[PDB]
């Protein structure tokens, strides 16, 4: 009627289904808590374009990847399974990488990416990549890992706030780069005030499980080992 309006119905897939019952039952179980940083990619991305001259392309999400297993290696207290009642803490770095697609967002997980190289991070990525968008991926495959990371920043949302998917404590979303200012370089110098492309990561995590103080040394650590690719080697 005339209030109300012509609507379409819309069926809920199952697998939607089944994210949006864990969806919530996490929002109601778990006091999700989100943090923000921004670092500089700028040098780092300079070695990206050294590294293009070899015949696998590579991402920056595979340097948050990698710096993520080795912020984790660094301090496992971040990365840690909640069943119930207890942490699990989990020497074991699994990796979930946030794929957007047609169907939704695939979440291929990276088995063990601490030990991997970055050449065959990014050859996994994109394994992955391929895997998930031809539908072949099974379901474990999207299960099991340890924590998730995501970037949007590669459509825009320069901030977001992710939803933690259980029983993992802790997600990574990353946004644009922000022309950031450091400043004029000579303490005596002319050298005006320069922006710069400064990436941006926003860590979710659980209140309860994740400590304040450990997810500030976690993204801290983190644009720490990203202000230098030899603190993440």
């Amino acid at each position: 009627p005339n209030a109300v309006g012509t609507f379409t119905e819309i069926p809920a897939s199952n697998i939607r289904r089944v994210i949006a019952k864990r969806l919530t039952e996490s929002k109601s179980t778990v006091p999700h808590a989100y943090a923000t940083a921004d670092c500089d990619l700028g040098a780092v991305l300079k070695v990206r374009q050294d590294l293009v001259k070899d015949d696998i392309k590579v991402s920056v999400n595979d340097f948050i990847i990698k710096a993520a297993a080795v912020t984790l290696k660094q301090m496992p207290d971040v990365n840690v399974s909640w069943d119930g009642e207890g942490p699990k803490q989990l020497p074991f770095i699994d990796i979930s990488v946030a794929v957007a697609t047609d169907k939704g967002l695939l979440t291929p997980i990276i088995k063990d990416a601490a030990a991997k190289g970055i050449q065959e991070i990014a050859d996994s990525v994109k394994a992955l990549s391929k895997k998930a968008r031809d539908g072949k991926l099974l379901p474990e495959e999207y299960q099991g890992g340890s924590f998730s990371i995501s970037n949007l920043g590669m459509f825009g949302i320069d901030e977001f706030t992710a939803v933690i998917n259980p029983p993992q404590a802790c997600i990574l979303a990353v946004g644009r780069f922000r022309p950031v200012l450091k400043l004029t370089e000579d303490e005596e110098g002319n050298a005006k005030l320069q922006q710069r492309q400064l990436i941006t990561v926003t860590m979710s995590s659980d209140s309860r499980v994740v400590d304040d103080e450990l997810a500030t040394r976690f993204l801290k650590s983190f644009k720490a080992n990203l202000e230098n690719p030899i603190r993440l080697a």
